[PDB]
C-alpha cells in the first residue's frame, strides 16, 4: 500500500522521531552542534535503545579513504534500520569526490551514490535515502550545509529520494528564523496562473517572500486570485516578448524596491510530435518560451543589477531532459538545456554572490514505478525549489534535483 | 516486435546502407576524409532522393553556439529520418559543453543529450542514437574521434543506445587493420572461465588480441577451454590473493614478453541481502572481490609498470551502480566504486599514457523496460569493452558507458 506521505506545515516538528547523527567525519559534531535545539538529538548505543523511533538518521562519511572503511557503513546502519518510523529521512554525508584528496579516497566517496541509491529502494513506509557532499574546503562549522540537512531533515522534503545534493566550500548565514526563510525577499515566479506556478508562489509566500506572479494576458483572472491570496503583485505579460526584462524591472521599481532576490523560470509549453512529424512552429515556440525567455530573463535581469548579492534563481528542467521522452525532441532539448543554464551560469554568477540550480519533476499529479509507489504533488517541487531559494543555500549552486520518489526511469 | 539485430562478423560492411555526415561545425569534414574509404559516404540534397537507406546519419552540432541555431537539428533531421535503415545508427557530434567558449554555447552543447535520448526513443527497428562530445582542443583533423566513431557507426554496437560518449584532446593513431585492431596486444581478463568474461576473450580474440584468461581453482577445466579456444593462456588464481599481482606479472613474463596492453576487471560476485538482515561476511566477500581487487590489481600493475604507455584498463561496473537496487547495498557499492576507480584514475593515468574506463551493463541474457526491447547478449558487452581496449582510443578516459538498449531504469 502507497504511504500517506506527511508534508510540512507550522509548528509541526521537523521530523516524526528522534535525530541520531553518526559517523567519524568532519561533520557529525558540528551538525549535532546546529541542529541540537530544534531537533530531539539521541546519541548511538551499544545496547540498541532508544525510546522513540528515529525520524532522522545522518551518516558522516567524510573520514572514510579507504574501501576497506567502507564496512562503517554496514556497521553503522545496520542496528539502527529497524527502529526508522514510516517517513522517516535517512542521510549519508560526504566529500566531493574530486575533492577528497586521494585516488583511494576519491573511489570511496564516489562509491557512496551507489550505496545510497540502494538503501532507498529498500526502505518502507515512506521513508527516503539522500546523499550530500560537502566540499573539502568548508570550514569545520560547515555552516554552508546547514540548509540542505534542514530541508531534507523535514517534512518539506516528502517526495524527494535517493538524490544527490552538493554543497560548495562557503560559509552561510542562517535566516533570522528557519520557518520564514524566505522573509522579506521579493521572487519572482513565471507562470504563476495555475500549476506548479501557482503552488510555488503559496510556498514561497508561507516562507515569508513577497511574490511577483507572472502570466500571460489571457490568465490575467486567475493571476489576479493567485496574487491577492498570496499577498503579493500580479503581472501579465509573455515572458518571450522583448520588453519582458524592461516590464519585470519597472514592475518591481513600482512595488517592490527595485529588486529581486528569487527568480523561478518555471513557465513552459509542450508542442509533442515525433521528430519526422514535426513542423517547424512546434520547434520554435517550445525553444521560445522554455529555453530562450528563462536565459533573456536570467541573464537581463542579472545584467541590469535586478538580481544582485544573495540572488536565487531556479530553472524547471523535467526528467524528459534527462531521461528523453518519446514525441519530445523540443521539449526535453529544452529542459536539458535549463540543466546546461544552471552550470553554465554557476561560476559566472558565482563572482556576483547569485546561485542558479535547477529542478527535474518526474510524475506530478496536475505515477508508481517510484520507491514511494505514489506521484509527487506540486507542493512537493515547490518546496525543493524554496530550499534552493533560501539565503542560508548561497553555498549551493550549479544542482539538478530531481523530485521522482526515487522514480526507476533516468539516464 | 522485438528487432533481430545485426551484429559484427568479419566481412561484413559496417553499416547496414550509406552513411550521411552532415551539419556546420569543425568535425564533419574531417570526418568524411577519414570515413570515406571504408564505408559509402552519401551527400544531402534538397530533393531528398537516395538510392540506398542511411546504415548511419552524422550531424555535427559542434558550431552551435545559441539557441536559436539548436534549430539546425530540425532542419538537418526531418527530412532524413524517413529513410533510415533497420538497425541504422544516428549520432550527433557535439563540443564538450563546459569547453564550448561562451555560457550561450555551453548551454546549448548541455542541450544535445535532451534532444539524442529522446530521438532514441523515436528511432524504430533496431536503429540506436549516440551523442559524441570532442574536446574543443583536438586538432582539426579530429583523429582522436575516430575510434569512437568507428565502434557506433558498426554492427558491434548493436545494444548501446541513447548513451554519450566523452573524447578529450589527444591525436590517434590508428591500428594497422580497423578489422583486427587489438593485433599483437595482451589482455588480462579476469572471471573469464564462464558468463561475459569468456565472451570478453573471444571477442578479444577476434580482434588479434593474446589473451590471459583469470579464474579461480574450481574453474580451471572450464578455464582451460576458454583458453584454448581463444590461442591465450590460462592462469588459475584468486584475484583477492596477496601474491594475486606477482602471479600474473611472473605468468605474462614467461608466456607474453613481461607486458599487459589491456587489463579487464570482470571477476565478480554478488552476496544479495536487505543491508538490515545482512552480516559480515556477505558484506566483506563483495567488497574484496569487486571493489579492492580491481583497485589492486590495476595499482599493482600499473606500479610494476606491467602496463605501461598505451595500456587500457577497463571495469565492469553495473547499473545497480547507477540506479541503485533493493537488496544490493554492498554489490552497488563496489560497482559504483568501479566508476569511481575509472574517473579518480583517469588523471592519474593520463600522466603514463593509459587510459581507464568502466562498462555498465544492463540486462544481459546470462528485459523488455528499453529502447529495443529485448535483453543484451555477452557480446555487446564484449564490444563495448574492445572499444576501449582499442589503441586509436588513447583519447578516451574516464567515461562510464551503459550497455542497455537505452534501458528506462538509472538515475
Ligand atoms: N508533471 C508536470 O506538470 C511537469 C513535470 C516536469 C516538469 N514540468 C515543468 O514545470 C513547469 C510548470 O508545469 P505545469 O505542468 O504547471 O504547466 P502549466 O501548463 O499547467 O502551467 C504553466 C503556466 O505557464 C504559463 N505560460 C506559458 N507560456 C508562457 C509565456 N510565454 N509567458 C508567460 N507565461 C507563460 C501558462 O499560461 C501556465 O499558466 C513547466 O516548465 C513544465 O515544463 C512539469
Ligand atoms: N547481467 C549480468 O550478468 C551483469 C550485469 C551487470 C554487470 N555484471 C558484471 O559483469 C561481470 C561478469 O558477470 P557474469 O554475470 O558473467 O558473472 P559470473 O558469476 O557468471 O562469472 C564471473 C566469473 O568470475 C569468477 N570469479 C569470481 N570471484 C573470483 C575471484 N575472487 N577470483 C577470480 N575469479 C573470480 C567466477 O568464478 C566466474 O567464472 C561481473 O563483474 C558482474 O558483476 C553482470
Ligand atoms: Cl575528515
Ligand atoms: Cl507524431
Ligand atoms: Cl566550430
Ligand atoms: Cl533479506
Amino acid at each position: 500500500q502507497p504511504e500517506t506521505l506527511r508534508r510540512y506545515r507550522p509548528g509541526d516538528p521537523p521530523l516524526a522521531g528522534s535525530l541520531l547523527i553518526g559517523g567519524s567525519g568532519r561533520v557529525a559534531e558540528p551538525l549535532r552542534t546546529a541542529l541540537a535545539d530544534d531537533y530531539n538529538l539521541v546519541s548511538n548505543n551499544i545496547g540498541g535503545r532508544w525510546a522513540d523511533s528515529f525520524g532522522g538518521v545522518v551518516f558522516d562519511a567524510t573520514g572514510i579513504t579507504e574501501a576497506e572503511g567502507l564496512k562503517e557503513l554496514y556497521t553503522f546502519f545496520t542496528p539502527l534500520l529497524r527502529n526508522l518510523a514510516p517517513c522517516a529521512r535517512v542521510v549519508v554525508v560526504g566529500t566531493t569526490p574530486a575533492e577528497a584528496g586521494s585516488v583511494h579516497a576519491q573511489v570511496v566517496q564516489r562509491a557512496l551514490e551507489g550505496f545510497t541509491r540502494s538503501l532507498g529502494k529498500e526502505l518502507r513506509r515512506g521513508a527516503t535515502v539522500s546523499l550530500v557532499y560537502l566540499s573539502a574546503d568548508a570550514k569545520p562549522g560547515a555552516t554552508g550545509l546547514e540548509s540542505t540537512m534542514r530541508f531534507i531533515l523535514s517534512a518539506k522534503s516528502a517526495y524527494v529520494d535517493g538524490q544527490v545534493f552538493r554543497v560548495g566550500a562557503a560559509d552561510s548565514t542562517p535566516p533570522a528564523d528557519w520557518d520564514k526563510p524566505l522573509d522579506g525577499k521579493v521572487a519572482v515566479v513565471t507562470g504563476a496562473a495555475r500549476g506548479i506556478g501557482a503552488t510555488i508562489a503559496e510556498v514561497f509566500a508561507r516562507d515569508g517572500a513577497t511574490v511577483v506572479a507572472i502570466d500571460v494576458d489571457g490568465a490575467a483572472e486567475d493571476l489576479k486570485r493567485v496574487a491577492d491570496k498570496v499577498g503579493g503583485t500580479a503581472l501579465t505579460l509573455d515572458v518571450t516578448a522583448d520588453d519582458a526584462v524592461d516590464k519585470i524591472t519597472a514592475h518591481v521599481t513600482e512595488h517592490h524596491g527595485g529588486k529581486v532576490d528569487i527568480l523561478v523560470n518555471n513557465a513552459g509549453i509542450t508542442r509533442d510530435k515525433l521528430l519526422a512529424n514535426m513542423d517547424e512552429k512546434r520547434w520554435d515556440a517550445v525553444i521560445a518560451v522554455n529555453l530562450l525567455a528563462p536565459q533573456r530573463l536570467t541573464e537581463g535581469l542579472v545584467g541590469n543589477g535586478t538580481i544582485g548579492e544573495g540572488g536565487r534563481v531556479i530553472g524547471l528542467s523535467s526528467m524528459a531532459g534527462i531521461a528523453g521522452n518519446r514525441g519530445q525532441t523540443n521539449y526535453a532539448t529544452t529542459k536539458a538545456g535549463m540543466i546546461g543554464l544552471a552550470e553554465a551560469l554557476a561560476p559566472v554568477l558565482a563572482d556576483k554572490g547569485i546561485t542558479i540550480n535547477a529542478v527535474a519533476p518526474g510524475f506530478i499529479e496536475t505515477r508508481r514505478l517510484n520507491s514511494l509507489f505514489q506521484g509527487g504533488q506540486p507542493v512537493d517541487v515547490a518546496e525543493l525549489i524554496a530550499y534552493f531559494a533560501s539565503p542560508a543555500s548561497n553555498a549551493v549552486t550549479g544542482n539538478t534535483i530531481r523530485v521522482c520518489g526515487q522514480a526507476m526511469l533516468g539516464a
